[PDB]
């Protein structure tokens, strides 16, 4: 499952990722918490994301 981003968000340190509303991401990680390692399908950056700024695809 791809999730997109619902909001934009700027990261607050390297851990995790900066991020604009609509971008996709593949999930690496979803099970050590309600942050998730993710990587953008726009730039292939790998960080963590806030899960409930996201959503699954269609
Ligand atoms: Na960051
Ligand atoms: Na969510």
């Amino acid at each position: 499952t791809l999730f997109v981003a619902l909001y934009d968000y700027e990261s607050r340190t390297e851990t995790d990722l900066s991020f604009h509303k609509g971008e996709k991401f593949q999930i690496l990680n979803s099970s050590e918490g309600d942050w998730w390692e993710a990587r953008s399908l726009t730039t292939g950056e790998t960080g963590y994301i806030p899960s409930n700024y996201v959503a699954p695809v269609d």
